[PDB]
Order: structure tokens, then sequence, then C-alpha cells
């Protein structure tokens, strides 16, 4: 009646902390933790690591063996739609009950047919936070979008018009690598590719102590690189396409040149002489992208904000002031209905070396 | 002797806390706190309240009376008449957090007491004490006021802070708090002509410090300083009809009748503009400890380019304001480092310092 809940919250927390270990590698699959308990002891633990790799339940089940019979399997996300039954468990505690299918949304009850005690809703908020992007793609058709911005004190960027993105500091660079690494994809404009010739990869060495936990060097997963170039200005000789992993171009007309194996291309309709960002997002949704980290110059960020597609703002502020000639999405207007678009609230603020990071979500 | 270090730390902390109670009403005098201890018991406490009123040590000594005879006084600033009071009330030991900065020739205060057979030290929490009087200490050391430049911003850098600010109540309350502790508030005539502000502290807009020092009848209106080199401000603008003084930084004498509480400061031009450096120097001679700047982009920028800004206080609103209302600075061309950052209602406030 009472101590059961006290213990329930203990083991679910444990199952949630395991699910997290998969957040770098799991895409397009969600994160899932599973903890099997018999007589106050964990007989089996597991989390989903990679799309083709075994489910969390499978991992924990293999571990528990015949010791599973007893009772209580703590899961992060409703199973099925199986082995949990064939390994005769009693009680199962689910945190969440399966997003989109909705037609198949109580495979939770399939275990009840086997006489298995079930229940859901434990720390559902935390399990929600754990799969923000995946869960968004399922409910809506849209990937979850984090917009990174490098600004000075007076708003403003890079001192020059060039759509080149300001990195503000090495610490801010190190901080972005970690956020990059849990994104399904990274998005940028062809202008940024032309102005910076960047790799837009994750570099394992730039990660910290999450180095120790999962993500050993060999497991490193490169987020999918997405480039917007309607006018096909990016060359097959640009660094970005030479990096390991796929790189997808969002272009208007198919490119005639010879591009590396890893290079793909999505054709996107226009909207007032410009590539339609809303269509593209949705298109990326169909293509199973959970979450996008955007390395935007002035134009891209503005267009995303005005299209109401951004879920989160991450603003890195350098302790500098910039002159008139400084570009800045800031002082320099361009946009009209930002005041009348999904507004954001502050969520976290932190020092990041000489910079500060302002974390904003639409909320 | 480690427990004595522990006791000293406690009593100095307390003296610092006491000193802080005068931060709203002490200008041009520093904030000073004193705690007298007589074998383990606090027998006298005191802090400075106002330039007209007595020094912290005198308050504390008055409370201790005969109890001061025994031993230790904790002062947050070396004492300087007022040094006879300490010697006359035969203390053993005074512990000062820092020595006087006015200048390095004044540092004699402690040596005066040591001749009387008092065991003296200095340096204990000389850092907190330093933070206690930034403006005053800077003036004494460099005849310049400590300048704090406030800025109000949307996420897209657009000037978004005029009392109906697109920022927030909480942020408006915060500014009042910070205004309340500046010796002076400085603005441009451009802001005066545009907004017609009072530039005062409204006591009701304060919180729990309502109860501290600072009952409503002790309200000290910070000195209003306005830059109009072209004498465009009028004697009928709200700012001059407020309690307290307003000082006009002028290039040339105005000819109109102004209330008795108004002054002008004649400031030379430097290449076509009023020389801000000389103004700050002159505000220094005028004993201005500290200046809270509430302006617009032009002035915010001239101060920044002159090298006169000691700290930035940047309020950012979680609003997105593209074309609405302009940018924060002009900068036709110091640098900064972040200190405290904090939430203020739905806004964030980022503090920065020169170095």
């Amino acid at each position: 009646t009472l101590y059961i809940q006290g213990q329930d919250e203990y083991y679910m927390a444990r199952a949630l902390k395991l699910a997290q270990r998969g957040r770098f590698t799991t895409h397009p699959n969600p994160n899932v933790g599973c903890v099997i308990v018999k007589d106050g002891e964990i007989v089996g633990e597991g989390y989903h690591q990679r799309a083709g790799e075994p489910h969390a339940e499978v991992h924990a089940l293999r571990m528990a063996g015949e010791k599973a019979k007893g009772a209580t399997a703590y899961v992060t996300l409703e199973p099925c739609s199986d082995a949990l039954i064939a390994a005769g468990v009693a009680r199962v505690v689910a945190s969440m009950q399966d997003p989109n299918p909705q037609v198949a949304g109580r495979g939770l009850y399939r275990l009840q047919q086997a006489g298995i005690d079930v229940s859901h809703g434990l720390m559902m908020s935390e399990a929600e936070q754990l799969n923000k992007g995946f869960l968004k793609r399922m409910r809506t058709g849209f990937p979850y979008i984090q917009l990174k911005l490098g600004a000075s004190l007076d708003g403003r960027t890079a001192m020059a018009s060039g759509e080149s993105q300001w990195i503000t500091s090495p610490q801010a660079r190190r901080d972005v690598q970690l956020l990059r690494a849990q994104s399904h994809a990274i998005l940028t404009s062809s202008a940024t590719v032309l102005a910076d010739d960047p790799a837009l990869t994750v570099r394992w060495s730039e990660l910290d102590e999450q180095t120790q936990a999962l993500y050993p060097q060999q497991n490193l997963r490169q987020p999918i690189r997405i480039v917007i170039d309607s006018q096909n200005r990016v060359t097959p000789v640009h660094r970005i396409v030479q990096q390991p992993g796929e790189t997808w171009f969002a272009r208007t007309q198919e490119d005639s040149r010879e591009w590396p194996e890893t290079v793909r291309t999505l054709l996107i309709p226009e909207h007032k002489g410009h590539l339609d960002l809303v269509v593209l997002m949705m298109q990326l949704g169909k293509q199973q992208i959970n979450s996008i980290w955007v390395e935007a110059g002035p134009t891209l960020a503005g267009a995303l904000l005005q299209a109401g597609l951004v879920d989160e703002l991450i603003v890195y502020i350098a302790p500098k002031l910039l002159g008139s000639d400084a570009r800045g999405l800031c002082t320099l207007p361009g946009l009209e209905k930002l005041a009348d678009a999904p507004q954001f609230k502050f969520k976290e603020i932190r020092h990041v070396g000489p910079d500060v990071c302002l974390h904003l979500v639409g909320a």
C-alpha cells in the first residue's frame, strides 16, 4: 500500500537513469530502461542501445533468467506491439503507454490477459522528458527542434554580414558537442557551409565523463547532417560531405554533380521564392528524424522562428559588445510577426566558461 | 589559535552585515559596521546610517559604554575625530577588514591605535568589505565614480526596457532596488525628452528592505544627473519637480529660472561633444560615489567607448522583438566578464564587470 510506492519510485528512477545511457545512440528508436526486481533485489537491468540492437526488456530478461518468474518488471515505455510473458513475470510497472499508434496503445493490457498485474503513469513526466523528440514526431509529424544562437551582449553576431556562425568560445564549442551528440540530426544553411566549411560532426574527445558511461569511442554515432541549399551552391569538395555518416541536402532541383556515397538529397517545394521550412521539417519527420540541432546563421534562425518550428532556444552569449556593422539577428530587424509567434520562457541559465548559456523553451 | 580565526570570522561577518544596512543612505560616506566583543559576548554593535549622523564605531561604543573596557572591536574599515573614542574606551584589540584608501598615505589609522597598546590587524574578509563600497573606494583611489550601466533587452537584442516596460514587474522592482543604492542616477536629455521620467526611487516598489533600514521617511532620493549639452530639457519636465537634486551637465549656462534644488555643471567639449571623462572627473570632485545609468543606445554607447563603465546590468526579456524597437548600443568603432547571472521573474539579469 505504502512502501510499494516508495520502492516503485526507487526502481523506476533506476530504470530511467539506464534509459538515459542510450540517448546518444538510440535514434530513431526511443530510450528505454528496464529493471527486474525479486524480493528487494535487482535480478536484471537493461536499456536500448541501438535501432537494430535488442530492446531493453530483452537485455534485462536475458540477465534475470529464471529469476524473473517471481515478480515486478519496471519499464520506461510500454512493451509489445511477448518475452515478458514467456519469462513468466508477475507485476509490471510502465511509466508511459505508447505514443502515436493509439490503435495499438494498450499492449500494456496484453500482459493482463496472461494474468500479469500491470500499471502505468509512474514518473511519466521524467519519461516524457527522456524522449521529447521521438514523442513529438509520433504525436505531431514534426522532429523536435533546438535552435542554437551565438550572440554578443547587444544581440548581434560575427561582426560581418556573412551567414557564418559565431562560436563565441572553446567552452561553448565543448558544450555544443554534447548537445549535438544526443540529436538525431544537425541542420544548417548552405551559407554556413560556404562561409565556414565546417565538419558539423561530433568529436568524441570534446565530450567529457559521458565518455566513461556509454559512448566509448567506437560506439560514436554521427548525427545526420542536413544542409539547406536551394540554389545548389555547396560543392562535393566541401568538408561536410567528406565526414563519416550521411549528409542530406534540402534542395529545390536535383544536383547534377557526382556526390559521395553518403550524400542524399530531398526535393522541397518553394514558398515565396524560398525553400519551405515547414514542409521540410514534416518531410524529415516522415524520414524518421526525432530531433534536430540547428547551427543557424542570421537568416535561418529567423525563418525558423517565424515559421513556428522551434521547440527550444539555446543562446550562447559572449561577454562582448559589437559595432554597427555587426550583423545580429538582433538590432537588424527583417522579421515582422515574431512578437506574434510561439513565445518562449526561460528554463535554465548557466555559465559556460567565459560565456553564459540561456536555455529557452516555447512553453 | 584556530578557534580565534573562527570567532573573528563570525564577528567580522556580522560587522559586514551591519554595514550593509546603511547602503541606501550613506552616500557620500562609506558603509561601515562595528561589533565590539567582551570575552565572547557582543556588547556593542553599530553601523553608519548617514553623512550627518555618527560613525559606526561611535554608535557601537555608545552601546558598549563601560563594557568596551576589556577587548576586541571588529571594524569593516580602518577607523580615523573618532580614533580617540576607541582609545578612550580602552579596548584591547581592533580587527579592521581593510585599511583606508584615501590614499595610501592615510593608512596610518591602525598604527595610531597600536601606539596605544592595542593589538591591531587588517585584511580579514577584505574582499567582502571591498564589495561593500565599490563606488566610494574607486573614487578615493581614482577620483572617478563607479559606473553601473543598465540595459534592457529582448532575446533579439531590441531595446525592450517608459515604465510600462515589456520586461516585468519583478525586473522593475529589481531596478528600484539597485537605483535605491546608487549615489546618483544618470540619464541623457534624449531619454528625458522622450519618456519624461521622474527617475526616483518609489519606496512602495521595494520589498523586505522596506523593513530593514529604510522606513519611508528615511528615503534618500538618488541625485539625478542629466546630460544636455544643448539645454533642451525644460524646468517643467517631471525630473526637476521630484524631491532631491537634479544636476544638469551642460556645455553652456542655461538662462531660465530653475528650482533651488537644480544645479548645472559646466563641462568642456571634446571634439564637438560634451567630454564625458571630464564630467565623471567632476562628479568625482563633487563626491559622487556611484552612478546608475538609465539611458538609450546613444549614451550607453558613448560611455562604453569612453572606457567609463565599471559594470553592466543586463535584463533580458523572453520576448522576441524584431522590428519593434531598436538596438541597445551605437558603437561607431573595455571588454567584460560575467559575474552573477540570475532570474528575475520571467526575465534574466546578467551582471558583468570590466575585469
